[PDB]
């Protein structure tokens, strides 16, 4: 590793932390750098093939370098990438994410998932004309403000005035009984629920159906908008993605990750009469340079189409379910409390604890066992998640030998661990 | 211009106002789709070249489809464009950029201007633990609500809490007095001081030298950092920016548009004790799925590299003179009342007003006349911004043929409306 070592050196004093993303810091012993991706597998900059169960965080779906969009892209790019006006791909693609997630309704095109929640809070705050957000403790909408905050709502980064951060509430999520109590005092004053209707960011948590009852419910009756932040779930989770999946219907969908085929994209879509108020059609600002960057059109446009050929879906699946019998199979002999989570291809794993419905009990979780896994797992050639907050993606590449590879390393990293 | 008509049909219930960008929509009669670009023009659907002097608004100041960057970008799509790990391409461009704008510094790369801004502000706040920003009549600094802001501050936007909007200050840009009077109020609660060297969506207006000179000393004093916004300035006043320019050091400087070669980008820069306070290292919060994106670290260095050994400063810097000249010869001869702002290669025109130093003069530019020339010009081939508050920018392919075409379809252009 005396590349990724020299890379290693060089960055401690180009950027903050050594990473452009705090997650990336975490993978050890140290993080290795990436040569190239391709299908399943990333190689680092010192030749070594990896399994990759990252897959970037969510949006290679399709896995690395997919040869169907790789052609996409190839002809997007010799058409030049940036405009400044409109283009084609991006109507073809706002139709085919449009018809699956909101028909009738209207999307407009962001750079990240970031971006995405940022805007629908503000198209929420503009419709309903109140400024309270609701967000539950364990969900992640991106680097903005109005999400980094906790239940004294207080900031959870430095930088975020006190007063920005008041206008946030910040209840457990899949707890019923609080939701229910915060709508009770605040409910008026509420301009949106934000929510992932899986969390993947606190590690894999399935939501309660008597969660998602209450969530339609008391939205609709207290007026204010439930904003999904499907930026994971969408077009994972089916091509329906989590309103189709669960049989629930949000008011305003974040889009992000997959859509864009594994180009910087995010996106709000909702009905007409909601995303109307966006500018230049109504007083909601939102402008971007990169608003349905070509090549982010191109890429998504190709992606979304494998996602309709291709039985991406069936063998995401059947992988993720593949290793969570594996490892089940180790751990179910241990006798020792575990858990893990999995809704079609995210999945986690949380040792020392026998339940995980929410952030709290994620917590509890065993992040040194989780830690010496992923170090374990990588020396076997195989990535997961540096942290136990994070999730694990399938995708299309996990299939045949990938797939064999992938099960049998956390078969021997699990017992290697615990037999340590 | 029958296919972009039909766009335009397809469009109106896709997305707020037909278009994913507002600036997209007051293109002249209608606006026309893009099916690709390459050097100094745009082609439309219908397939007519035009003549590009938007440029995407800033970021192509190569020219489309640079033949160096393609190759670097085709290069880097071959191998996988995503890793959420470390790449190569991120170190590269890091070292170039900060050798030019803030030696021994770091800088962290995000995917637009408006999350580099974000950041700053929130990076600013975070440092002084103040919550004030200050802002200036007619700068631009992204989507986001802390920057969505007018003197009553008071919000711009729809959807932005009056509580948020009111921690943001807003005084005339080139205003000495006023900023003056600003910093002995509030000063001792100004987090940051946020500016534009150069203002480029108020059309384009250049600082007086008393302004910078105030901005640098009462930051120091006040103990407010300095963010220079050089999303646009930053390597297009040259290799160094603004800061080389007018000789002037910012606290931390926001990057964005041109070090992405025309991929989504946003980058902040700082000294190591400013920046050290990002995530992971410190708690100012800063994550990004995108960040540091494989294609635009690839694009953004071969873009840079092009700017360090091919002549753009010296072509961009003569077309912008010419199509200066052309118009002031013409308008010279009227005895109208105008003035033509101009620094470097980003330039605008504003009628019916003999001088333009700040928001409230360029206010006052006749539009009817604005926005009649940018539709003659577009009849004649040559493409303007629709807005007369956005800027005219040349670049490296607007030289021989296609200049003479733009200084042209200009002359002919200001006639004709001027004999309307
Ligand atoms: C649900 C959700 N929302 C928002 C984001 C942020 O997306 P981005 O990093 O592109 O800003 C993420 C990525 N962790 C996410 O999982
Ligand atoms: C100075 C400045 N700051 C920020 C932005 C916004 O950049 P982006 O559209 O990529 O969010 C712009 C683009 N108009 C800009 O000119």
């Amino acid at each position: 590793g005396e590349k990724s070592r020299m890379l290693f050196e060089r960055t401690k004093e180009l950027f903050p932390g050594g990473v452009n993303s705090p997650v990336r810091a975490a993978v050890k012993p140290y993080p290795f750098y990436v040569k190239r991706g391709e299908g399943a597998y990333l190689y680092t900059v010192d030749g070594a093939r990896i399994v990759d169960l990252v897959l970037a965080y969510g949006p290679l779906i399709l896995g690395h370098k997919h040869p169907r969009v790789l052609e996409a892209v190839e002809e997007a790019l010799a058409r030049g990438w940036l405009y400044g006006a409109p283009g084609e791909a991006e109507v073809l693609l706002a139709e085919k994410i449009l018809g699956y997630v909101k028909r009738g309704g209207m999307i407009r095109f962001v750079n990240s998932g970031t971006e995405a929640t940022m805007t629908a809070i503000r198209l929420a705050r503009g419709y309903t004309g109140r400024d309270l957000i609701l967000k539950f403790d364990g969900c992640y909408h991106g680097s903005h403000d109005a999400v980094l905050v906790a239940a004294g709502g207080v900031p959870t980064s430095a930088g975020v005035p006190e007063a920005v951060a008041r206008l946030t509430l910040v209840t457990p999520y899949n707890d019923v009984e609080a939701l229910e109590r915060v709508f009770a005092e605040y409910g008026d004053r509420i301009a949106g629920v934000i929510v992932e209707p899986v969390i993947a960011n606190a590690g894999v948590i399935p939501p309660r159906r008597e969660f998602l009852a209450a969530l339609q419910r008391l939205s609709r009756e207290s007026g204010a908008l439930l904003i999904l932040d499907e930026v994971v779930t969408g077009f994972r989770l089916g091509l329906e993605g989590a309103q189709g999946y669960f049989n629930i219907e949000g008011d305003i969908i974040v889009l992000g990750k997959i859509i864009g085929g594994g180009f910087p994209v995010g996106a709000v879509a909702g009905s007409r009469e909601v995303m109307s108020l966006l500018t230049p059609q109504g007083k909601v600002f939102n402008a971007g340079t990169f608003n349905a960057h070509p090549i982010t059109m191109a890429a998504g446009l190709a992606t979304l189409k494998a996602l309709e050929e291709e039985p991406v879906y069936s063998v995401s699946r059947e992988a993720a379910k593949a290793l969570e019998e594996a490892a089940s199979e180790v751990l179910d002999r241990t006798g020792l409390p575990y858990t893990i989570n999995r809704v079609e291809s995210m999945m986690q794993l949380f040792i020392g604890v026998e339940e995980v419905s929410n952030a709290a009990q994620a917590r509890k979780a065993d992040k040194k066992f989780y830690v010496k896994l992923h170090e374990e797992m990588l020396r076997r050639g195989v990535f997961i998640a540096p942290s136990n907050l994070e999730a694990v993606f399938t995708g299309l590449p996990h299939q045949g030998e990938a797939l064999e590879i992938a099960v049998e390393g956390l078969r021997s990293s699990l017992k290697t661990v615990l037999g340590s």
